């Protein structure tokens, strides 16, 4: 079936909040943006096997 998820990539001109150990697969994170950047969107992403959906708008 898989893949599972890894450790999620960085996000544009943003971190995350939630940095965990264990991302397998049915899982969200906190993609938030950093200070000076205007965020458009929600803040969070999701695991879709290997890759993650929603990305933010950090314009």
């Amino acid at each position: 079936e898989g893949l599972p998820c890894k450790s999620p990539p960085e996000i544009s001109h943003g971190v995350v909040a939630h940095m965990s150990d264990s991302y397998q697969y049915g899982e969200e994170v906190t993609y938030k943006c950093f200070e000076g950047f205007g965020i458009d969107g929600p803040a969070i992403a999701k695991c879709l096997g290997e890759k993650w959906s929603h990305p933010p708008s950090c314009i």
